[PDB]
């Protein structure tokens, strides 16, 4: 099997954030109200004139509610969308997932996902109760989802509903949101966002390179019309990731009260790294198969 | 807010399997094939003329076989009953599972039993490849998870379905396996397996305590139809973690080879430690409401 994986699987217990950091509550312990919660240099509005008409506290509570916003993002994603495609992998679904190995790698990056809802719900619930914020907009829906359940709605066979939901998981896993690695190494912020962020990003790594080995080894041993889906499919869950949509920078603009929001939002690099999701194409061996243009490396990958 | 759920939540870097025996799977190591997977001490059967009258190849293949066969319950168990029950909490469809003390303890469980379900795959995986089975039939359907259907069926819209779901996992998770017990103290059998039941109890115990607090405050804040449902639902589960179903043992006794298993299991304590699930029927004030005769506490 895999060499990849079999490095992988023997590394995990002295790279996981589960194993390393457990006692992430405790980071708490002496809180700074002083330091932000979001970096400002990561707002794509910052420098907006109707952003700076405001007033301090309310910058301040668009900040925090960025912060809390992406913790959210971040959980329904794990929950809805990364968990369900390696919940399908350890269910034997697909032809080779019986074997021994891909079967560790992907439950301990199951262990791994458990640990990242703990995380960030954590962050979540800490802010929310530090920065006294009783009461929040509970609403939009992932972007992300609401694309994957609209291509599985009419989708007769569940070998096809397990493929769409199998490449959807990939693609998430193998395509690093900008603001994780830009959260990680900021020093501006709150040193447990940071921390948090640094721990889910040394463990995203590996998973984007454990789900690089295991659809490989899946892809081969698919039957024609398994293949034809994943790859119908791949253009579709990579369009969906490429998607932005400012539904939830409109909330919170109006939330901290900021006037002329809407003249903000409709004014309006935050680009995922597609490295590992283009790694994975390669492995496929659909160089020239997927209609996708790739964007280019960032330079924090 | 709970002073044990505070406790237990602050304790759960230290007391954690996952944080400390990540490594599990190095402790295969230095194998010993000498050693035991399984102790004959709590085989039901092993006095039994028919297996005393097998080879000893065959006696120590249902061994093997029942360590597997313990560890694929264990997996099933976690996958298909307790975190379900865990997972509808964080859900936020019970009134009252939005508090961060319960989703903590919660949440930290939820990592637990993926770390647990990680342990005992690998347990079979190391047990099949060292012990050179290439072959093993399929199991049959929990006898737990059975009756589970069944509640299902009977128990109509979704609304019933949570609160079946949620009373199967709060007696999952306080009534303990004796198999659990009795391997965590086992002098006499690999190493390993001594230490990953070692380590899974002192998790279950934890998760017994949370469960007794988290059930208490979400049976506070249920309807009346829902309450009533859940009452009605308490014994059905407990007898279902009570009923011995011996087929299991049919199947280790008819792979091994070993002559007249039919007899053996025919002429067939092990009953779990239900003292967690004594303490969540009083912590709901349902102690003269639940129809169900609760063993002695086990010695172990
Ligand atoms: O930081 C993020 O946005 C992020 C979201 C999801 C995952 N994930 O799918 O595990 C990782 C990072």
């Amino acid at each position: 099997g895999s060499a990849t994986l079999g490095r992988l699987v023997r590394a995990w217990p002295r790279r996981a954030a589960v194993v390393n950091k457990a006692d992430i509550l405790d980071e708490w312990a002496d809180y700074d109200t002083l330091v932000p919660d979001y970096p400002l240099e990561i707002v794509p509005f910052a420098e907006h004139p109707l952003f700076l008409a405001a007033e301090p506290h309310q910058r301040q509570r668009v900040l925090t509610g960025m912060w809390i916003g992406y913790n959210e993002r971040v959980i329904a994603t794990e929950q809805l969308i990364a968990e369900p495609a390696f919940d399908l992998v350890m269910h034997g679904v697909f032809p080779g997932s019986d074997d021994p190995l891909i079967r560790k790698s992907v439950q301990q990056a199951i262990v791994d996902e458990s640990f990242h809802t703990y995380m960030h719900m954590l962050a979540i619930d800490r802010t929310r109760e530090l920065r006294k914020i009783s009461e929040r907009p509970p609403q939009p829906e992932l972007v992300t989802y609401r694309r994957l359940r609209r291509v599985l709605a009419d989708m007769p066979e569940q070998w096809e509903r397990d493929i769409a939901v199998l490449v959807w998981g990939a693609v998430a896993e193998t395509c690093i949101n900008a603001l994780l690695a830009l959260l990680a190494r900021d020093a501006t912020i709150q040193p447990m966002h940071s921390l948090i962020t640094t721990l889910h990003l040394r463990d995203e790594t590996a998973h984007g390179s454990i789900v690089v080995e295991v659809v490989r080894e899946l892809y081969a041993r698919m039957n024609e019309q398994q293949r034809r889906a994943l790859v119908r499919c791949l253009p579709i869950a990579l369009e969906a990731f490429a998607e932005q949509d400012l539904s939830a920078l409109l909330l919170e603009l109006n939330a901290a009260g900021i006037r002329g929001a809407e003249e903000i939002v409709g004014d309006l690099r935050l680009v995922r790294d597609f490295s590992g999701a283009r790694k994975m194409v390669e492995q496929l061996g659909l160089d020239d198969a997927v209609d996708f243009d790739f964007p280019e490396r960032p330079d924090w990958s």
